[PDB]
């Protein structure tokens, strides 16, 4: 079997993608955030406190003939930015792209963090980490894609995220007509439950690459690229006027730079961000400020390639026994 689905931007500077998801019978169709660094199908549902939802559309497992309460089983989960979601736990049908899974654990809100609150446009999250991640107890349950891996044509799915425009989650197959060259696979450690890499080095601008180890997770969850202070530093000292702002946050920069592109290594390749992709637009409504895409990781404890990274490249996640990651350029 093979599946695949269009996931489209919420908003004009790519915060996150959303992708339609079928839940129960007859179908619910949700807008999931596929999450490559988090292992919980979750979503905004009729048990969700009221004053929480804001927008969203809601599961209904009792409109549902396929949805069944999985008895005792509770889940909570915290993410990186301070974001946090919990509830408990039904199995039903679940469809992404023309890909079903029967007996899907769909995690259901009870109470969601002001952050989720305020995104009218995510009804939920669906994790494609692995699945040790997964905090549902006091039975771990599956992700959709581990629930789907041997009926899959190969066990891997891809990324294809658009810059300001649509692109695919495939599931089962590699579309060898959505990148250009060659794929370089990369190898990955499963040992936190992350897809975590190895980057070979960075490059900034037209610049002479940097041959350096970088740890880090593939993340589609996650908005902005996070690297090391000293890579971090080495890219916005080639911006007339950044610098590091501990009101805002980050990293801004002079909404009239024109921004460099920025370089990372996979194996012997490069894939290569462009600098638009780098601006996030002004800190707030009318400001000369804008905000950096690329920040430092100092103080998350691990690199995140991100959406910024990530929408740059066509980017399989291989996970075959011994999981991999490739990389090509688009
Ligand atoms: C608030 N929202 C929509 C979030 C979505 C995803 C994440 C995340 O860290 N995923 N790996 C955090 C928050």
């Amino acid at each position: 079997s093979t599946g695949s689905a269009t996931t489209t931007p919420i908003d004009s500077l790519d915060d996150a993608y959303i992708t339609p998801v079928q839940i129960g019978t007859p179908a619910q169709t949700l807008n999931l955030d596929f999450d490559t660094g988090s292992s919980d199908l979750w979503v905004f549902s009729s048990e969700t406190t009221a004053s929480e939802v804001d927008g969203q559309t809601i599961y209904t497992p009792s409109k549902s003939t396929t949805a069944k309460l999985l008895s005792g089983a509770t889940w909570s989960i915290s993410y990186g930015d301070g974001s946090s979601s919990s509830g408990d736990v039904y199995t039903d049908t679940v469809s992404v792209g023309g890909l079903t899974v029967t007996g899907q654990a769909v995690e259901s809100a009870k109470k969601v963090s002001s952050s989720f609150t305020e995104d009218s446009t995510i009804d939920g999250l669906l994790g494609l980490a692995f699945s040790t991640l997964n905090t549902v107890s006091p039975t771990q349950q599956k992700t959709f894609f581990d629930n789907a891996k041997a009926s899959l044509d190969s066990p891997v799915f891809t990324a294809d995220l658009g810059y300001h425009a649509p692109g695919t989650y495939n599931f089962g197959f590699i579309d060898t007509t959505a990148y250009t060259g060659s794929i370089t696979y990369t190898a990955v450690s499963t040992k936190q439950g992350f897809w975590e890499w190895t980057s070979t080095g960075y490059a900034v601008g037209s610049g002479t690459f940097k041959s350096t180890s970088i740890d880090g997770i593939a993340d589609t969850g996650t908005t902005l690229l996070y690297l090391p202070a000293t890579v971090v530093s080495a890219y916005w000292a080639q911006v007339s006027g950044a610098k590091s702002s501990s009101s805002v946050g980050g990293y801004v920069f002079p909404c009239s730079a024109t921004l460099p592109s920025f370089t990372f290594g996979v194996g012997s390749a490069r894939i290569v961000i462009p600098g638009d992709y780098i601006d996030f637009g002004p800190i707030s409504t009318g400001s000369s400020s804008c905000f950096g895409g690329i920040q430092s990781s100092a103080g998350i404890g691990i690199n995140i390639f991100g959406d910024v990274a990530l929408k740059a490249a066509f980017v399989v996640f291989n996970g075959a026994t011994t999981p991999t990651l490739g990389f090509a350029s688009k």
